[PDB]
């Protein structure tokens, strides 16, 4: 039975060989200037038209890769001490494009993620306060404002303020602090439920669409 | 002897009279569910005193609340406001009544404060004296705004962010699941402040209501 | 001689630490020295306020190394770090920190609103730029302070607090130090999961006891 252990870590070895050759030979299906320039041609126009407009374009240019609008939900996003709300509509293990903001306004901790984020103005406005320094930015609609990898900001959005957000890197490790209120501040385990349902309808949408 | 009746059965038939009885009536306590004060008769009450400040609209209120309903508002022995912390917003309450199924305080800020309104398994209402109420609906992009008199009504499942203006004050009143929404309301003060003094303060201020509730009852 | 019942010497020995505890805590009590005087900070902190925070926190770090040396942190091992407690965040850093005491610098350039924390210890803040609003626990008024001021946190009240855009203070810590960080690293630990935030404040704290621990021995 010693050679039994041998055998399990040889299909081990070339299963992760083959796990590795592609996450390496893998491409992705949005380019950060792309989601930017969509979101900043539609800044000029009320938000919830503005929505409609670049999720339409989105799909036209990215066909099975945008979620259908039977999948399309608001869902209350707690984290960082702040609050807002999202519309996922593209999900994969290493991108992710969603619609956030908020009517009210928010402040908190951006968060420290695994991820390159890059927020398009649609409307309102975007406070980053970084870290080290003692002074704040703003940014305004059709303004883009990235957030490198392990990088932690203080924020502050405006009353009224929304944005297209496009991330790249480790999205499971995201949800980590995106759902950490909703636990342990909010206890809205319904709002936990629909969160982790659009990630789940993202990710069936691009196995599919993989497979055909 | 046909119109006699054995001794055995009958005292069995007698056991399963009192199962049938006592099993359906139990069933029309609901039915006969009795709340101490209409839904929106506390709203209506405090829509009245929207006009004074909040300091004496509180007193004039209160000492309105007794008079109606005599032995169900907490004395000014245990009459205290302490600090709430939940879903990311800070207030401050002022338990008037508490029991399994209704609750009405007094609440406000006097700063102002963002934040989850949470979802409760119970009906709440608050209505405005002083400041500013600000809703905004899940689902929806935009949001409302509430000024003194009005009242916002809050169901059962649903979940909102809220905007207090600075200096908002409030009477609210809620109906459901008492208990389940007190594990909302002591969630930051658990995780995020770290006050076990206001904890004690709030689950004592419940135990008061209560003690007031079962001494009403028995007398 | 005679023997001590098993009941009999356990209960005089219980006396017996209980005599040796209480006379040994009362006199480490008598030996407790403070490094700086109850408004010693305040004061110094106020002769910088109305300057460019950046200046106001330069002149005043100087300041303070020359008034009391070998207790105050090195440039090399200053850094502001994030804070997130009690539903606010903003940054601090460090400057002397011990079990008893503890100086840092502190603000936020985006503002903020929360739970001031119930503290073992008595806290003052002196404000160099911006505003400071307070609400005190059982009232329904807040007041505001502006640059200059001293805000004092007495042991075991709590209140809400404030900060406008762009304010810095100065603030001193005499108490149960340790039990303090635990409300500070409250929200970093339940809400915003940052742990090299986390890392970054024990390391000050230790970079701060360090130096204290050398400065007692060694001079
Ligand atoms: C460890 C994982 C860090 C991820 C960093 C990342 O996602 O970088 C994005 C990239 O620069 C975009 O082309
Ligand atoms: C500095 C930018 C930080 N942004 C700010 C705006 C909102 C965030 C944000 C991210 C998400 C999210 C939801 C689902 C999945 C699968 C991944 C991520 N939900 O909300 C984080
Ligand atoms: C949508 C309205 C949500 N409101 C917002 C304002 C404050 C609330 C709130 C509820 C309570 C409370 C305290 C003790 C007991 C036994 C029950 C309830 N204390 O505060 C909930
Ligand atoms: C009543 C005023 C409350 N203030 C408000 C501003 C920030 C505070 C605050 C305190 C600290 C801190 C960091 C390290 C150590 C060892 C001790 C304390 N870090 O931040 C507490």
């Amino acid at each position: 039975r010693w050679a039994w252990a041998a055998l399990l870590l040889a299909v081990a070895a070339v299963l992760t060989q083959v796990v590795w050759l592609w996450l390496g030979t893998q491409s992705f299906v949005f380019q950060r200037e792309e989601i930017a320039q969509l979101a900043r041609q539609y800044a000029g126009l009320d938000h919830e038209l503005a929505f409609s407009r670049l999720i339409v374009e989105l799909r036209r240019l990215h066909p099975g890769h945008v979620l259908p609008d039977e999948e399309l939900q608001w869902v209350f996003v707690n984290a960082g001490g702040w609050m807002g709300a999202m519309c996922l509509l593209h999900a994969s293990l290493s991108e992710y494009v969603l619609l956030f903001g908020t009517a009210l306004g928010s402040r908190g901790h951006s968060g420290r993620y695994w991820a390159e984020i890059s927020d398009t103005i649609i409307s309102g406005t975007f406070h980053q306060w970084r870290e080290g320094t003692t002074k704040s930015e703003v940014f305004y609609p059709g303004e883009t404002v990235v957030h490198g990898p392990g990088e932690a900001t203080a924020v502050e959005w405006g009353p009224n303020t929304w944005m297209v957000e496009y991330g790249r890197g480790v999205i499971p490790s995201t949800l980590a602090f995106a759902l950490a209120d909703t636990v342990f501040s909010t206890q809205d385990f319904l709002t936990l439920f629909y969160t982790l349902r659009s990630y789940a309808r993202g990710l069936r949408l691009e196995l599919t669409t993989y497979l055909f």
